[PDB]
């Protein structure tokens, strides 16, 4: 079906996802923040802080909470993280 992903502080796109959060997650970062986002990882909103997201666990680790199919997710830098400020602002009530 169609996901939405969010990455960076203000970096915001939606794409359809169904095949695992690898390709939503490398190529929404390609196009989205930088390129070659399979290093990249998902995060989403959980209770003080982001989660962090895996591959296609990702939808059930962080939407765990239930909710509708899969959307409110932010993109990151394998390497090194920073963003969280997505799920936070604009995302914290129900998306």
């Amino acid at each position: 079906c169609i996901l939405r992903f969010i990455a960076c502080n203000g970096q915001t796109r939606a794409v359809q996802s169904r095949g695992d959060y690898q390709k939503t997650l490398a190529i929404a970062l390609k196009k989205f923040s930088l390129e070659d986002a399979s290093k990249f990882i998902v995060c989403v909103s959980q209770s003080s802080r982001i989660k962090l997201i895996t591959e296609e666990e990702f939808k059930q680790i962080c939407f765990n909470s239930s909710s509708p199919e899969r959307d409110r997710l932010i993109i990151v830098p394998k390497e090194k993280p920073c963003p969280s400020f997505e799920d936070l602002r604009r995302s914290w009530e129900i998306e």
